[PDB]
């Protein structure tokens, strides 16, 4: 006699074949819980022949009749008489029916979305102040310049005589002009400091509160910019079990007629009754009909859908933006189901040993769950700085040196209109003093 | 016969359970007392009833008619047969009713919001270091620039002829006046150097030990910076019982008809009389009917809530802009009341000292009053340093620059007086000092 | 008939007074517990008459013949008819005897010392570097200073002529001296920068080494002494009773009988099973005879007592290095005591709650605690730079200071001997210079 | 009868209770297993003597005589009836007995020493920014000197008449040499400033603009530069099963006649058949008799001990400098044995899904695999940075002046060059330009 093998649409453990031809048989079946069961078949000699569960359950207890439903009900009726599934293994199904020895190992864990790690573009380093206070910054060094101006004419002090041999008569001069104070402004603000030097009381309280301005400002910045580069990681707000029992801001649920469910509505730990307490609440709107809702509600909506670990590995390596938010709550596992009393309970319980310890086990998940490439993590960790995130001071530097050149030549015609007032024609003296600049030696 | 058991809606004590389907009877309850009162009827062993209490009061004893109202009322006139709820243990109650031994340790404090707005801080950049140390880097500063001058007019080697071309006799001189050193003593302090640079080594190793000084005394603000610069919210004008006794800003007040009502009514301390005072004036106002009341008016009103320390403990968990001001007036218990004497006092006082004795009465004290953690005040994150953080940098710069316009005037009108034994009063090296300013080209 | 009240030393509860007088009768005793039965005496109007316990214990179940002992003891067989004392309300305690309400709350805690916080000394700043690590800053910056001189006299670019004015023939300098060469070192080395610049290439890349050692050396010092100012405050290695479960490097037991162990003994839950599995092996080693011995062996060895809140409140405000590690582990109180089944059950609970209301009960617990100033806390929070750990910055430059004016003593002797060669005498051409240097003018 | 049990000493699952009165019988143990054989006893309900394994294995097939010995020669010849122990299942074990359902999941693990000694980083300050960043300010630093040269051989207002008496005509010359940008460039990059100090406003801005650049490169890096300064361990040599397949310098090995020692006997993977040709030959010396001495041959010896992972689990949170390397080679979980089918085993498989739905088995995990929390490697504290931490700087010290040596000498090889074609080859101006140097007072 051929067997008759009870198992239901789950991924990646059995699902449909992709193939235009007419699907004959087992033909159509492929996946993990198949391709353990051709192994299976292999080592005991005997015939599976594939058919669904048909109300599309996996099993619970409908508590009304106290009857099942799902595979666990077509394994009791005697119906089908394996049950190569991902039916996992709880208290309320081995009293019914017989499991053989896991061929996983299962956790219950929460599927939800990981957060954006929002980049820090190229102007990151504007940060540590507030865009009013570069503006103050910069009414200070318009400010303070012109004020030094104002004073360095007004004190007659600042008038010394620059020549160091024997002036004679007079000579004096006031070297502060408008472009030597925003350069004494600039300069300190740089905290490079200029060659030109305050030498009046007058003009030294400016230099030295100025001093004392671009001291605590530079000083802000560095102890602030020390937090912004440390860029505090995404931590969305749900961490464990213990978080995600208190806030009704998230939707979170299971699967109907579920191991998942079913371990939160027979607890009584105060955690996870209490999410027992919120999912009876609203039992119809968390509570989803397949996994694959349970994880598209995920994909849309505020949803934190609990479900089993090994599904969680499929699913993570697959969308790149979902994960496995805690730790695992429990642990169970899939056992090849069969009926109360069977003979074929102790020569699979073998035969999954056998195939587990010569790896066979291990390179069936590799190959169903096929990891893909996604991105594992930030690594939380020292976060050097690349060009993502300093950036723009080149971008300012590429920018201030073409703002640059064209006072260069703004510099360039305006000597070249003053001196060819007198001397020469208007565009050949240009030219003239490109032969001035193109020479390669000191000159007059 | 049931145990009929008298109990009054109050969160999170005893409130209705929320579902889809209406419940009927004792399942339509939940809460701590409900939770509780399973854990009496486990123990014991007993029918219970609820039958949630008519005239809405916990209990009072009336003026002149006196008769007590609420579960008072129906515990003395046997309607009821318990009281779990939080039926605080008082004096006069515990005359006519006859409590259990307490479950929970509560205490009459104040209910009022959180400040939002920060306190200022303008300056808030002197606090990395203490007053002690900022008046001790002057005292260096005017102590090193005095100690530099003595030596500079005492060394042998700063005496330094300028007179590039070729020395020959009758020249030298030092730079270092008594103005100068300072210059030299702030221009090292503030990091960005000076004109002056010592010769001869004496010299050197006051600009030598002078400069590690002001290493280290920079270096050591920049490393406390980053903690100074977070913002401290308002301070609430009231920390205690006696700060809402001195003022009739903040209108205060408490349940009418409960244990806060009855404990200022009757208390002889001088600041819970004219606590009492107050709210028998203006009762219409300042006796709300509810706890419910209570923190609505706290919120959409400027009020201070005198309520029980464990709603409290609920509350402020709850709702993040409300908190506790102050600690507890005085401790009281909440207890199972009975009747007069009933055979029921003794076996709960027994249970209730059981279950604190197994741990459940904390267990269903952190299964009620925890939340969601209120997401605290240590959570920065990000700081862009604004006019509220730093702020007091651009004070100090108006006000050392107005500063500098009074002693540049001090000073014009210094080289008007030597001038003026030459010349005349005032006018003379005024206006052709006034010229200097208003030439702007040309130099003598 | 007058009492008699049952009573055991316990400070500050019952302890004897210090007089010299032959004391009479209920006149040795003063504490809160008789001063608690003074003001019941009133109330109630009988005649106490304090007589202690026989057997010196609290009261515990020998569980050999099933008896007790101590107070409890003492009622049972109604040999005295109070049990004024700390006796505390357990559930093993309320079956035989009848207890009150009580009048004051306790809490299970632990007696523990406080670690010593090792002030960060006045040379706390050179903490940031290795003192081997200063040192090869001190070789370098003698050692890269002396390089830069062998190069500059090596090197034929260096050789400039000052002589801003036409040579005409040779006045070629190389102001590279040894004096000069550390202050390019030193000076580079506290960031201030010197006057003195390398011109050839051969000096420029000494120049730009340095400035690049002086870069790091600088910024790794600050962004190291950011966490050594931020000092890390103490957290002696026990925090909660899930800590101290865990180590057996730390005695920890109880009182012997005593209702802390009858705790540990009856309950559990994990943690506190683990403590009990832990004292039960060395019963004899932890257990302590009395509470004073309980805080003895704390005081000297290395001992975490297990004791009650209110206690700890007495001690910590007495011994200043002795604290309360961890939280309340549960909740007690203390009942006036009275044999089962008593007439002044009701009246003492009556005449506590009276007491309780007009503040009688805290009144006397402010005086017997009498909490006499102790520190309380450093209060960790931003930790502003006292002169207790900046400090040293000021020896150095103190030192620095006294250290350089022998230096221009040194100076100027070298000088009074160089220039009394030729010129003058040996001890007048010192005052001679002198002149030269008191005058107040600039002169040749 | 009553119902015997095979157990074996093994921490910590089954270990001697520790007391001062010696006891007798079943409170002999404690531990886990026997913590799980109470609750087995309370859920099933029986009698269960401890009758601990007289030849002290757990179970291996011998060879060609082959007869199982340990518990699993209990299990058969009836000697026992359970096996409540760490006897994990296996293939060729469940064959000839016949194991329950699991009851934890271990895995082969390899146990191997942390490695104490830190990977030194001799450089260690270049992490704080990416090479792509480093590489950069070499280009804007070769970049903007160059633009810089460019606009100063351009610009008509750097060309200056130094002069300073009184200038004539036919003087000006630039200060910017090509030689003289990267002084510049340089010069402000290194925070240090230069003699050059820009006029002419277009120069005025490239040197505005590098200063904002260099303002933030600087900051940025002493930003990161706190993090970077962390000492990281040596990467062990191992870190999967592959890793000790190819060498002989660590041997490495298992508990002999255990589930690990027939693990890799009875494999056919290409690293695992390696691993026991290795511990086959050398059978004497890496097969252990038992798991203690397995730690102690890894703490005394160079070692790596290939255990069990539950096991590992209270050894490397017990013992700190003792650590897992790898993750899991295979899965396996620990059954309660019974013999050749036992009216137990169903009973117990049942009892196994009832305590882990409750959380019982994850409550006893955490009673004895938590301990003390083996205080982590980010416990920093304290860093004086040392000759590990910076190092590199002085290493680039002693290349930048090896290599000015040799700049030295091709500069006073070059000026032999331009006077050798004035007088003779070499000896000419090497002679009186090495008097030079011998001179050290005279000019020329
Ligand atoms: N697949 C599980 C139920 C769904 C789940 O727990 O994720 C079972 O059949 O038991
Ligand atoms: N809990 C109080 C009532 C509320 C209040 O007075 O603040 C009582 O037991 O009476
Ligand atoms: N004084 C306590 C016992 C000692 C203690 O718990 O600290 C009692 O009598 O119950
Ligand atoms: N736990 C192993 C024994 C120890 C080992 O082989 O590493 C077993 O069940 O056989």
């Amino acid at each position: 006699r051929s067997l008759i093998v009870t198992t239901i649409l789950e991924e990646p453990y059995v699902l449909f074949k992709k193939s235009d031809k007419p699907l004959y048989g087992n033909d159509r079946f492929e996946g993990y819980c198949i391709d353990l069961l051709r192994e299976l078949s292999t080592i005991l000699g005997f015939t599976y022949e594939i058919r669904l569960v048909e109300d599309g359950k996996y099993g619970a207890q409908d508590d009304v009749n106290g009857q099942w439903n799902g595979m666990v009900r077509e394994l009791i009726d005697h119906k089908a008489d394996l049950a190569v599934a991902p039916l996992a293994i709880t208290y309320v199904r081995e009293k019914v029916i017989d499991f053989s020895k896991p061929f996983m190992t299962l956790g219950i864990s929460i599927l939800y979305r990981k957060p954006n790690g929002t980049n820090p573009g190229v102007f990151s380093f504007l940060n540590p102040l507030s865009p009013d206070i570069w503006m103050y910054v910069l009414l200070a060094c318009l400010g303070v310049s012109c004020v030094l101006f104002v004073i360095a004419r007004f004190s007659p002090y600042e008038w010394y005589n620059p020549h160091p041999c024997n002036p004679d008569s007079d000579v004096v001069e006031n070297n502060f002009t408008l472009l030597n104070s925003f350069w004494f402004g600039v300069g300190a603000l740089m905290q490079q400091g200029s060659e030109l030097m305050p030498k009046a009381l007058s003009t030294r309280i400016v230099g030295g509160i100025w001093w004392f301005f671009t001291l605590i400002i530079i000083s802000s910045y560095t102890a602030n910019l020390a937090a912004f580069l440390t860029v505090e990681r995404m931590e969305s707000p749900i961490d464990s079990a213990d978080d995600l029992a208190k806030q009704t801001k998230i939707e979170y649920g299971a699967v109907e007629d579920g191991a998942t469910m079913t371990f939160f509505k027979k607890s009584k730990i105060s955690t996870y009754d209490k999410m027992w307490a919120f999912m009876s609440s609203r039992r119809q709107s968390v509570l989803v009909k397949s996994n694959e809702e349970g994880i598209q509600r995920v994909l849309t909506s505020d949803y934190a859908f609990l479900m089993e670990s090994t599904t969680i590995e499929f699913v993570t390596q697959r969308n790149c933006n979902l994960t496995q938010i805690g730790g695992l709550i429990d642990s169970k596992g899939y056992g090849v189901g069969t009926p109360m009393g069977s003979p074929y309970r102790d020569k699979i319980t073998i035969a999954i040993l056998q195939l587990q310890e010569e790896g066979k086990l291990h390179m069936m998940k590799e190959k169903w769950w096929r990891g893909n490439g996604c991105p594992e993590e930030e690594s939380k960790e020292a976060s050097a700085l690349g060009v993502q995130n300093i950036g723009g001071i080149f971008i300012v530097l590429a920018a201030g040196l073409v703002l640059s050149v064209f006072v260069a030549v703004g510099e360039f015609l305006y000597k070249s209109k003053k001196n060819a007032q007198l001397e020469k024609r208007s565009f050949c003296s240009a030219m003239v003093e490109e032969l001035r600049m193109s020479l390669k030696c000191q000159r007059r």
